[PDB]
């Protein structure tokens, strides 16, 4: 318990001017190390190994403090050993925390909360322990593996050189696809066999083999889990979607195909994923995820998916050729939730560093789907290089050419090498790409053809560049390290401009993905410039949910467009995450198996008779009027699904939560209301079906959603009349609507914010507590504040990705209203008038808080009847009954 006052040493990564990180353990309490950025923590060196009895802490001023102090006895692992979350002021006195005699040769203290400022400070930090003699381990550099040198070469290479061997591999893959889709016992039911393609099309065969199996042909692992899925829909009555419900009772004995079917496809490419789905989705997936997604995807006739796992390590070994340390690349990349806006160069470090450990497992994973890829058939993209370097880059490479790139949403882009120079000067483009290609291909190996750049997205800065000549000079050099590469390019509002897509001299080697077919087609300029594209149903934004599908779009745009090309090369999806309605995802990969417009009003009906295993009149009724309401073909713009009230910042005139939404009810909301009540008259039949729970769960939760919106008006009326009373009565039966609608949420695990968290917490094995902190601040955050204030606030981010999600309807979206509504009342009630909110702040102090010592969210829905709960919502908080309530 002796004062630790020699060989005391402090890092930060970052300080505001003259506030450096020394500062905290000068012995002086008028200096203070304070931070400049989003690293909130300094890490402490005592000098050796002590067993801690007192850690002392002294703040600058007196505003209330809170934060998490950490650990480490082996220079890897920093586990949290003592915390402040009350609200005390600071105070002369400091803080005293009891330790309980932890071995510690290291500390981090990591501020998470200034009440008076967005950046944190310690004037002081005094450790108190006993000397163990010891001193701490040096710990090893991060050390990854060659492909090359790996099993995965081998294998990789056998299925590549031996077709004997390929093809038992990809049929035996096939019979386990089977047996984790509907059951090991129904594997030795179906025989697999290849055949070639159709004139040059993907094709599957489905027939009985004469013995009661079914006999599935196809040219590739993905055309014959597209036949397995044809013959579980139209004949099984069964239907498979293992993020968004399944039906998959198997008949007890296989029904017979009858007459053969033989089905082609006319599209080279059937593509899926955003970057942004790696982050809104994807984040913290395991394999066990990874798998089924790909089941899913094949089945689904999918074969060229976006891919930049372990992408973090191929980075690494390129700019440690270019002056970086591990710990700089570290520093550079995002944290685990933001990859996409890192990869297309929006941002950087926020939600970092990863830990060490993260290099090896995600080039392992990633290795892993390739392997699985293979075996299926599916392409994956990789990444191509355009020029992305850190801000830093000329300070480590003296000749180098950059151009700053500017700010995106408050984060500063990084800088983009210049992607040509003027002779006498060094061209780092040609530099780093070489050793990006190279890295690339020690890492992963030859596994596609297919690699995705995206230069400019959202912004950025051409310099003095010319916009062709910068495109002719990327392509070339992708075609350089792969003679049969094909750049895929993501078009979006516009760009990029016909001025840079003429700059391809290769046309055939570039691929440009139409990214939101559905709602805002921009494939002529591309067609009319011979370049192949791939039409594309976006759908899905920030995963905002709410019911929201153009099935009837799907169903004619697509072979109409097809019908009206020349180079139309496939259909996909591109959404920002893959959490609602299924419907759409489930049509727009069926549009690619015909050349003809199909009844998307009959394609429903069968649809949703093999999703609940069963239909009626009245459940097709209820539909029809999804499909005349919510569903219904409209002709305007926007971004994903109508936005819920209850989910946005309170407020005067709100019209969405999200900048760049809608909360706008294009149908009308009683009629919308009927399907609910049928349901709900439903509800004891069907409830056996997953799928229909997830459904009627999908439905109710719209219609409170709808109701909040008519409620808040009133509220907001009364308001502005004076109406004190009826401010009252009418935002009483607002927060009790958000409670039922908690209720509601509660009964789907899809919706539970504890899954998403835990997942996060969980996500690598033998990881500190340092780093499940840390991955808990990257998923709490993307779905609140998304960055910090001035990324929320002035960069419009704030609730970009917000999810009707239980407990965090309840710790989060009510409580903003409750706080608005309590200021409003106060006022009405003859008070001073309503102060202002700062919403950022009450916002990130959820955001900040911990599972294992704030709350833990459940895992496990509840048992809450939805048919009853639907029931108190029509009588109660619905607009049909609405001037009865
Ligand atoms: C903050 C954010 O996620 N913004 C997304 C962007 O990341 C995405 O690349 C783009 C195309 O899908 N849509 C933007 C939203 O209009
Ligand atoms: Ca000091």
């Amino acid at each position: 318990g002796v004062e630790i006052t020699e060989g005391v040493t402090v890092t930060a990564k970052g300080n505001t001017e003259g506030n450096t990180a020394d500062l905290a353990i000068d012995g002086d309490l008028s200096t203070y190390w304070e931070s400049s950025n989003d690293y909130k923590w300094i890490e402490v060196d005592l000098g050796g190994i002590y067993e801690l009895s007192k850690i002392e802490i002294f703040n600058k001023d007196e505003a209330v403090y809170k934060y998490n102090i950490y650990a480490s006895e082996d220079g890897e692992n920093f586990n949290k050993i003592a915390y402040k979350n009350n609200d005390n002021v600071s105070d002369s006195n400091g803080n005293m925390h009891t330790i309980d005699n932890v071995r510690a040769g290291k500390i981090r203290i990591d501020v998470v909360q200034n009440s008076n400022s967005d950046r944190v400070n310690i004037a002081e930090i005094n450790v108190f322990g006993k000397n163990t003699g010891e001193s701490l381990p040096e710990v090893k550099k991060i050390a990854t593996s060659n492909f090359s040198e790996t099993p995965w070469a081998t294998e990789y290479e056998k299925f590549n050189s031996d077709s004997a061997y390929a093809n038992e591999k990809t049929l035996n893959e096939i019979k386990n696809l089977v047996g984790r889709v509907i059951g090991r016992e129904f594997k030795d039911k179906f025989i697999f066999e290849i055949r070639d393609q159709l004139n040059g099309n993907d094709v599957f065969e489905v027939s009985d083999s004469g013995d009661g199996k079914v006999l599935i042909k196809g040219n590739n692992g993905v055309s014959l889990a597209s036949g397995f899925n044809y013959y579980l829909k139209n004949y099984c009555n069964v239907s498979y979607n293992p993020i968004m419900g399944s039906n998959l009772k198997m008949p007890e004995t296989m029904p017979s195909v009858g007459e053969r079917v033989v089905i082609d496809t006319p599209y080279e490419h059937r593509y899926a994923l955003n970057f942004c789905t790696y982050s809104y989705t994807m984040s913290f997936w395991d394999w066990d995820q990874y798998e089924e997604f790909l089941d899913w995807c094949a089945m689904n006739g999918v074969n060229l998916v976006l891919d930049i796992i372990g992408q973090e390590e191929v980075l690494r070994r390129t700019l440690n050729e270019f002056g970086y340390s591990d710990e700089e690349v570290k520093e550079f990349i995002s944290g685990p939730a933001y990859f996409a806006w890192f990869y297309m160069q929006n941002m950087t470090g926020f939600g970092g560093p990863l830990p060490n450990d993260w290099f090896e497992q995600r080039a392992e994973l990633g290795r892993k789907m390739h392997d699985r890829m293979q075996s299926f058939g599916i392409n994956p993209v990789l990444q191509g290089y355009s020029g992305m370097v850190p801000r830093d880059f000329k300070e480590k490479n003296q000749e180098a050419q950059t151009i700053s790139q500017g700010g995106w949403c408050g984060f500063d882009r990084p800088d983009m090498l210049k992607t040509y120079v003027n002779e006498g000067e060094a061209d780092y483009f040609q530099k780093v790409a070489d050793v990006f290609y190279e890295k690339q291909k020690e890492v992963f190996g030859d596994v596609t053809n297919f690699y995705g750049v995206d230069p400019f997205h959202e912004g950025g800065n051409t310099g003095d560049l010319d916009n062709g000549k910068i495109y002719e000079i990327i392509q070339n050099k992708m075609i350089e390290h792969d003679n049969d590469a094909v750049w895929v390019i993501q078009n979006w509002q516009g760009n990029p401009s016909n001025n840079k897509l003429e700059g391809l001299t290769k046309k055939d080697q570039a691929m440009v993905l139409d990214l939101f077919s559905e709602v805002s087609p921009d494939w002529n300029r591309l067609e009319e410039r011979d370049l192949p594209w791939i039409w594309n149903m976006l759908h899905n934004f920030g995963g905002r949910m709410g019911m929201d599908a153009a099935p009837e779009k799907l169903a004619t745009e697509i072979p109409k467009a097809l019908a009206n090309s020349e180079h139309m090369v496939g259909i996909g999806i591109t959404p920002e995450a893959i959490n609602t309605n299924p419907l759409a995802y489930e049509l727009l990969f069926d549009m690619a198996w015909t050349r003809d417009q199909i009844n998307f009003r009959t394609w429903t009906e069968d649809y949703i008779e093999r999703r609940y295993g069963k239909t009626n009149k009245e459940i097709l009724e209820a539909w029809n009027i999804i499909l005349d309401t919510a569903y219904k073909k409209r002709n305007d713009y926007y971004q994903g699904a109508a936005e819920s009230i209850i989910n946005a910042r309170p407020g005067f005139g709100i019209k969405s939560a999200s900048t760049w939404g809608h909360s706008k009810i294009v149908y009308d909301k009683s009629e919308f209301e009927k399907a609910i009540e049928i349901f709900a008259k439903n509800y004891d039949e069907f409830k056996d079906s997953d799928a229909f729970l997830y459904d009627f769960a999908d439905i109710l939760k719209q219609l409170l959603a709808n109701s909040a919106q008519e409620y808040y008006e009133v509220m907001c009326n009364a308001y502005n009349n004076g109406n004190g009373e009826k401010f009252k009565f009418v935002s009483g039966k607002f927060l009790e609507l958000i409670k039922l609608q908690e209720r509601v949420l509660s009964t789907r695990p899809e919706f539970l914010i504890g899954n998403w968290i835990e997942d996060a917490r969980t996500m690598l094995k033998d990881s500190d507590d340092w780093t499940k902190d840390l991955f808990e601040f990257n998923a709490r955050a993307l779905v609140t504040t998304w960055g910090s204030r001035n990324n929320a606030d002035g960069g419009g981010l704030k609730d970009y990705s917000n999810r009707q999600w239980s407990g965090l309807t309840e710790d989060y979206y009510y409580a903003r209203w409750e706080k608005w509504i309590n200021g409003l009342q106060a006022e009405l009630d003859g008070g001073a008038k309503a102060p202002n909110i700062d919403w950022f702040k009450m916002e990130y102090d959820w955001v900040n808080k911990k599972s294992d010592t704030d709350k833990l969210y459940p895992t496990e829905a509840s048992n809450e009847n939805l048919g009853e709960l639907a029931k108190i919502a029509m009588e109660s908080y619905s607009v049909t009954n609405m001037d009865k309530i």
